[PDB]
C-alpha cells in the first residue's frame, strides 16, 4: 500500500525502468515534467526524469512529494568516477552527498556550506541496508561513498582532484545532493543509486555517450530488485 517515487535525470535513465516494471502507466504532466503513475505488486509507483541539474531535480522531487505524496524516493542514473577503484559500469550507493559548487568563501565559510544548512546530506539507513543485502544475494560488487553534485559536467583531472581532497567524494554527478536534500527537508527516506559511465576526465564527454545505455540499464535493474524487496 506504499507510495514510491523513482527518479532519473534523463529520459534515457528511466525508460529501462518503465520497461522492467512492465505495467500500464498513467501519464500526468505537472510543472514541465511527465509523471508515470502505475501500480505494481500492490505498491503505487510514480516514475519520472527530472531533466538535468539542481533546479530541475529539486523541482521534480518537491512536486513528487507534495503532489503525489510518495513515501520513499529512489534515484537511478549515471555518474563519473573520481577514484580509481570505481570502474565503468560499477554500482554505487551514496551514503552522504554534497553540493560541490556552493561557494560562500567570501564570508569565510567552508566550501559547500550554506548558512542554515549542512555540507553533507545523509541518505536512508534502511534503504542503503536493503541495497547492501540485495547486492550480496546476487553477488554484485555494490560500492558505497560520498557523491558530489554540482551544475557542471566534470571533465578535468584538475577538478577531479579538487573534489577528492576537499570532500573525499568518490563519484560526481549533477542531481544527487538536490534530491537527497529535499527528501531530508520533508523527512522522506531517500536512496541514490548511480552507475559509472565515465571517469570525469578529459575523455569524459566521449566516455559518457558510449556507456550511457549500458550504465542506465545496470542501474535500472538493481533498483527494480529493491522495489521488489520493498
Ligand atoms: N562527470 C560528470 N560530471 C557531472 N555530471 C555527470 C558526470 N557524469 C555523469 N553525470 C550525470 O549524467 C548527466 C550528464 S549531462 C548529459 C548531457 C547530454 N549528453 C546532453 O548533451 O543532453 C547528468 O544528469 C549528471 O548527473
Amino acid at each position: 500500500g506504499q507510495k514510491i517515487g523513482i527518479l532519473g535525470a534523463m529520459r534515457e535513465e528511466i525508460t529501462p525502468i518503465l520497461e522492467l516494471f512492465g505495467v500500464d502507466f498513467e501519464e500526468i504532466p505537472l510543472g514541465g515534467n511527465v509523471f508515470h503513475k502505475g501500480v505494481y505488486h500492490n505498491k503505487e509507483i510514480i516514475v519520472a526524469y527530472s531533466k538535468i541539474g539542481k533546479v530541475h531535480s529539486t523541482l521534480t522531487t518537491t512536486s513528487m512529494i507534495l503532489a503525489f505524496g510518495v513515501q520513499k524516493v529512489l534515484f537511478s542514473g549515471v555518474a563519473g568516477s573520481l577514484v580509481k577503484d570505481l570502474k565503468i559500469n560499477d554500482l554505487l550507493v551514496a551514503t552522504q552527498l554534497v553540493q560541490h559548487d556552493v561557494d560562500l568563501s567570501a564570508f569565510d565559510h567552508p566550501l559547500g556550506f550554506i548558512p542554515e544548512s549542512a555540507i553533507f546530506i545523509e541518505t536512508s539507513g534502511s534503504l542503503n541496508a536493503l541495497a547492501k543485502k540485495i547486492a550480496n544475494e546476487q553477488h554484485i560488487a555494490l560500492k558505497e561513498g560520498v557523491i558530489a553534485s554540482g551544475d557542471q559536467f566534470v571533465h578535468s583531472k584538475e577538478r577531479k582532484e579538487f573534489l577528492v581532497s576537499e570532500f573525499k567524494a568518490s563519484a560526481v554527478e549533477m542531481e544527487g545532493a538536490s534530491v537527497a536534500f529535499v527528501c531530508q527537508k520533508f523527512g522522506v527516506p531517500c536512496c541514490v543509486l548511480r552507475s559509472i559511465s565515465n571517469n570525469a576526465d578529459e575523455k569524459a564527454g566521449m566516455s559518457f555517450d558510449e556507456f550511457l545505455e549500458k550504465s542506465a540499464h545496470t542501474s535500472a535493474k538493481f533498483l527494480k530488485s529493491m522495489v521488489d524487496e520493498l
